[PDB]
């Protein structure tokens, strides 16, 4: 890849950590491909890209979006003269840009397999279809996983000393600022979910019952109101009860900006995280916990490790031997961990010292 080829930003460090189930009886993991990814990119005249990604249905959005996100932001589509309205105006581009070509490159696919789904006797056995039409299934299992895939992310760009962030669903943003009381934790977007009422406004302004989604909280599978990708709900929510009723995609790509914040004079770090990592720590330790433990145990890393990696990495370690400790002991929080998702920390340094 081009991506493969340029600047990483050394004042920046990243922990992972894969999905896992724990083993019925106990002793042993399972765990499918990984689906979160990262970046952490420093061009020119010193503006810096970071952001990470929360798949699910394989990884192949996530990597288009982190490629294509890249390739319409550091190219000389930023530079610090711009000031907020541009480069939000540029994010805002960029993201449309990374949704729109994404479904474009995977539109033949979809003719195809409408073609070759049109030659299969519907509703019909996995197996039991005569050997005749296992040459046209497997076309047409490639051709799932070619286009299958969503993507949810947080990215934050830095032009100078001027932090953005743009985000889609629910992976978060923290500005972690050490003062002289201590550390002050600020989520600087929103988690686009039910639970999100201004998403809540926009899915009932769609039509959409919000009384009963806000209820079941979750769709297919995924919390996330707005995402990047996955054909199913961009094109076939019609056919999705509980979004049958919307007039207009109920899931959308935008991203929400945030203001712009100053960085000048300011102590402390940047933390962007995956969903599975705060959901771990919570299903744990329980509702509403994470953003703060999850600073203070960055915090507490902080002064032991010796590189930025090894902090967000200690950080992601010690969050899932809490998670895997609940499940193993047994005190009511254990059936709240049978498993647990792909783990993403990355830490952008504010002159934060390292031990």
């Amino acid at each position: 890849s081009w991506t493969d080829d340029l600047p990483l930003c050394h004042l920046s460090g990243v922990g992972s950590a894969s999905n896992r189930s724990y083993s019925a009886d106990g002793k042993g993991t399972e765990s499918h491909p990984p689906e979160d990814s990262w970046l952490k990119f420093r061009s020119e005249n010193n503006c810096f890209l970071y952001g990470v990604f929360n798949g699910y249905d394989g990884n192949r959005v996530t990597n288009f979006v982190a490629q294509r996100l890249s390739a319409e932001l550091l190219l000389g589509q930023l530079n610090a003269e711009h000031a907020e309205a541009d480069v939000r105006r540029v994010l805002l581009q960029a993201f449309d840009v990374v949704e729109r070509s994404f479904l474009e490159s995977i539109d033949d696919a979809l003719a195809e397999k409408a073609s070759l789904q049109s030659q299969l006797p519907e509703g019909v056995p996995q197996h039991q279809l005569p050997p005749q039409y296992q040459k046209i299934l497997e076309r047409l299992k490639t051709l799932e996983r070619e286009i299958s895939g969503g993507a949810m992310a947080v990215v934050a760009v830095l032009l100078n000393n001027k932090l953005y962030v743009a985000n889609v669903g629910t992976n978060r943003a923290l500005l972690c600022k050490s003062t002289v009381d201590g550390l002050q934790v600020t989520q600087l977007n929103v988690d686009h979910t039910t639970e999100n009422e201004d998403e809540l406004f926009r899915l009932s302004q769609l039509g959409l019952d919000a009384g009963k989604i806000k209820q079941v909280g979750i769709i297919c599978g995924q919390e996330s109101t707005r995402r990047i990708g996955d054909y199913k709900v961009k094109y076939g929510y019609t056919d999705i009860d509980l979004l049958s009723a919307a007039k207009s995609k109920p899931i959308i790509a935008e991203p929400e900006i945030h203001g712009a914040q100053p960085l000048d004079g300011v102590t402390g770090f940047l933390v962007l995280m995956s969903e599975g990592l705060y959901k771990a720590l919570e299903a744990a330790h329980g509702p509403g916990q994470a953003n703060q433990e999850i600073a203070a145990m960055i915090d507490t890393e902080f002064a032991k490790q010796t590189s930025l990696d090894a902090v967000a990495q200690a950080v992601v370690d010690r969050v899932k031997r809490i998670h895997s400790d609940t499940f193993a002991s047994g005190g009511e929080r254990a059936r709240f961990c049978p498993r647990h998702e792909d783990m993403t920390l990355l830490v952008r340094n504010f002159g934060y010292p390292l031990g």
